[PDB]
């Protein structure tokens, strides 16, 4: 009963801020006024987004921000709850551009949480700037802390949600709390800089919302769903870096929590942090793309996935060749590798020459261009079923999504997910989630409830032996084990009894 998570990051550029206008498509093509009552609705929150935080090691709006329009554009947003009381207006810091390991601003983010006093100092900045612009709440998308950053960070984490709960009483929004969320890791690589303290980043959170998305992109050998569901295994495999976490579990632990070689799935991402102890399901929010990333140079044979391509990595895009063909968002941006939904649907209705397929284990869609060697990887209406019901069936906290001005003028993707968990008439109960490769490590935090007989003191237990103890459902590593199961090495836990 209690309502998911739709979270929406909205993104406007420092320029279109200056310039901001309702009416001129050419200089804002999404305006606040594309936010539209119903959408208002839909949505719990909207994430204003960039800030920054500059060699002050504050948190800032870009320098070259026109203030007095930025109070504009916030307050455009803010007039919004109007329409939906449970609405907040977050407002984000970093983002990859300002926050990657080479990102313009990293260092900031890095000396910004490194001492207490900078942690106060930057900690009573978000919180200053929440409340001098009206917002709700503050997300912190940094990609990604590492090392003995990451100490530091969950520091800075802990003083902003204290500082948030006193703003809370002081503006008596009990009803209506300011919240604290971050943006994190979806796959393995970069989950594995902070993994081993999952439990204390996600402690002063509201949500942790999961970028299971951008899986997939031109800096990998093959193409592949950037979002898949679940795995097909026919597509590539990875090795699982959390296998090396700073964990101090044991070899047949480490086994069990982290396959390896495996599939790099929204499914893996999720298990992946309820395998943690004290890091419960309804703070986790599934992340999805309201874009497509595309590929040029494919092989013909499997509708252009998990083939060699030619798509240039670099930033910037290095030439004028915007050939992803009925794309124009793409060459008004002058890139071709990425397409929001809305420009997709486009590509799709026109004589370009791309078919819509569908991947039944991933449970995603995807485009292929036959003639010219194009793959397309997204998600709809469709792929939104499945994770809908994953969501539901996990009991995790809700949805997020970048970002709001890729949806399609009707507002189509955000309706779709608002009615798979909210509409009195849809029913899934018979969606079929199909047979993809489902994520299998078990941890501390999803141990399966299990029965096996009582433990007796002097019997001997073979290998694989399974006896329940303490509350627990344990399992011998080799034979003849008589110990009392916990109380030696010889024993793994693997269930939790009732
Ligand atoms: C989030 C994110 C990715 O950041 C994209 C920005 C880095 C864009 O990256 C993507 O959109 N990637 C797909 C989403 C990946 N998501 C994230 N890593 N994180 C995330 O979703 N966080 C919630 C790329 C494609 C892009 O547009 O770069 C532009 C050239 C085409 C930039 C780099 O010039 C870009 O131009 C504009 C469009 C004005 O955006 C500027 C930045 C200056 C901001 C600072 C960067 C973002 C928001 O566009
Ligand atoms: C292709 C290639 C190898 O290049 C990798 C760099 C491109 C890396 O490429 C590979 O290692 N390729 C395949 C092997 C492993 N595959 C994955 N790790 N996949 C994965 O994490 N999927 C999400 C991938 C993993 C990567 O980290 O890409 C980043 C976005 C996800 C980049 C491209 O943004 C990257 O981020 C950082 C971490 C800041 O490094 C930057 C560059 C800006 C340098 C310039 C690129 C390299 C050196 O890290
Ligand atoms: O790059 P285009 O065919 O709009
Ligand atoms: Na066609």
């Amino acid at each position: 009963s209690t309502r998911k998570a739709v979270i929406g990051y909205y993104f406007i550029p420092t320029n279109q801020i200056n310039n901001y206008t309702e009416t001129d498509t050419s200089v804002v093509p999404f305006p606040v006024s594309n936010i539209t009552p119903a959408k208002a609705k839909q949505l719990t929150h909207i994430n204003f987004s960039f800030l920054d935080i500059n060699s002050n090691l504050e948190c800032a709006w870009d320098p070259a921000t026109n203030d007095a329009k930025a109070r504009d554009v916030v307050n455009r947003l803010t007039a919004l709850k109007a329409h939906n009381p449970s609405l907040r207006i977050m407002f984000s810091i970093g983002g990859w551009y300002y926050s990657n390991d080479l990102g313009v601003s990293h260092a900031n983010y890095v000396n910004a949480v490194k001492t207490p006093a900078a942690r106060t100092k930057f900690a009573q900045s978000c919180v200053r700037i929440m409340k001098d612009y009206g917002f709700d709440g503050v997300d912190i998308d940094w990609e990604y802390p590492q090392a003995a950053e990451v100490d530091g960070f969950i520091a800075a984490l802990q003083e902003i949600r204290t500082l948030l709960n006193q703003q809370t009483i002081a503006d008596g929004r009990q009803a209506l709390p300011y919240q604290l969320t971050i943006a994190g890791a979806g796959g393995a690589f970069f989950l594995s800089r902070y993994y081993s303290k999952l439990a204390q980043i996600v402690a002063p959170l509201d949500y942790i919302n999961l970028m299971t998305y951008d899986l997939a992109g031109p800096w990998e050998k093959i193409t592949n769903h950037q979002a898949a569901l679940f795995g097909d295994a026919a597509g590539p495999t990875f090795y699982n870096a959390l296998r090396e976490a700073n964990l101090g579990w044991s070899w047949e632990e480490l086994t069990r929590a982290f396959p390896s070689p495996f599939s790099l799935t929204v499914d893996a991402a999720v298990q992946q942090h309820l395998m943690m102890e004290g890091v419960p399901s309804a703070k986790i929010v599934m992340g999805v793309p309201f874009y497509g990333r595309a590929f040029k140079g494919v092989s013909g044979g499997n509708g252009g996935q998990y083939s060699s391509h030619s798509t240039p990595g670099e930033d910037p895009y290095p030439n004028a060749d915007y050939w992803l063909v009925g794309c124009d968002e793409c060459v008004r941006d002058k890139d071709p590798r990425i397409a929001s939904y809305r420009q997709l649907e486009q590509m799709l209705q026109g004589n370009y020459g791309y078919q819509r397929l569908w991947n039944d284990k991933t449970k995603t869609p995807y485009l292929y261009h036959a003639q010219n060697g194009l793959f397309v990887t997204y998600d709809d209406a469709e792929s939104f079923k499945y994770k809908a019901k994953y969501i539901k069936q996990q009991q995790l906290g809700g949805v997020m999504f970048w970002h709001l001005g890729q949806d399609n003028r009707n507002g189509d993707l955000l309706a779709a997910l608002d009615r798979y968990f909210n509409a009195a008439d849809y029913d899934d109960s018979q969606l079929d989630m199909g047979t993809g490769l489902r994520y299998t490590g078990v941890g501390p935090g999803n141990l399966p409830i299990m029965t096996a007989p009582a433990y007796v003191p002097g019997t001997t237990y073979a290998q694989g032996a399974l006896v329940s103890y303490q509350g627990y459902v344990w399992q011998t590593k080799w034979g003849y084990i008589t110990s009392a199961p916990g109380s030696d090495s010889a024993w793994l836990k693997v269930g939790r009894l009732a």
